[PDB]
């Protein structure tokens, strides 16, 4: 079973790539992680708030339709797989083009062992036409280090994986974390970290001790949080 996650800029090879491949990296939810998941979505509702105890309710149905051997906790190890820049990874290009739309980019990609095998999703982010903005990301695609980039609003914690097609949101339990592509999106942060890779750290939307979110893990070999995915898939 195989979940790879890349990052980039639209048009552009990855600034960070991944796979991830029962043991860290790939393993089914934990039943006190499934329990904590379910409470955090029943508590969500406000009483005056009738809007939210339908919200918590749709979520909390949502979720009672995967067994837990559907809930795949996907995590991703932060620094990517593969050296940057190499031949190329069009870094002249990609600085060119940033002093016109371009786009920030995130690919999920998943192979389930033997329905159909692969199913994707990219999401896009505008990169603002603000040049002061443009000016940070030049500077740090040229190796400037102490120079992030921020994607805003660009990794979804929650993943849905259907037999059909492409992949989708749960679109009640992101409006469980809205009011109680999307606001509910994580951010991602890229740091060029001195042989040079990219390595990704992302932030929940509020704050980040929300019981909804399922905590991530950090590393044994290098002690930095693992990118995580909760993934439903539908079988």
């Amino acid at each position: 079973e195989k979940v790879t996650l890349r990052i980039s800029i639209e048009g552009y090879p990855p600034l960070y790539e991944r796979e991830a491949q029962d043991n860290a990296e790939l393993g089914m939810i934990k039943p006190d992680q499934l329990a904590s998941l379910n409470q955090a979505l029943t508590d969500s509702y406000t009483t005056r708030d009738t809007n939210s105890i339908l919200r918590s309710r749709m979520s909390v149905s949502y979720l009672k339709g995967y067994t837990y051997e559907d809930i795949l906790i996907v995590r991703f190890r932060p620094e990517s797989e593969i050296y940057w820049p190499i031949s190329q990874d069009s870094r002249n290009a990609m600085i060119d083009k940033l002093s016109n739309t371009s786009v920030n980019f995130e690919v999920s990609l998943e192979f389930t062992r033997p329905a159909a095998l692969k199913h994707s999703k990219s999401w896009l982010v505008p990169i603002s036409l603000d040049m002061t903005i443009r000016a940070k990301i030049q500077s740090a695609l040229r190796g400037d280090p102490g120079h992030p980039i921020l994607i805003p609003q660009s990794i979804p914690a929650f993943i849905q994986v259907p037999n059909q097609g492409e992949l989708t949101l749960p679109t009640s339990i992101g409006n469980t974390i809205i009011n109680d592509a999307r606001a509910w999106f994580d951010s991602l942060t890229l740091n060029l970290e001195q042989e040079k890779m990219w390595i990704a750290t992302s932030e929940h939307p509020g704050d980040q001790n929300a019981k909804l979110w399922i905590k991530t893990a950090n590393t044994t070999y290098s002690g930095r949080p693992y990118l995580q995915v909760v993934g439903f898939i539908d079988r």
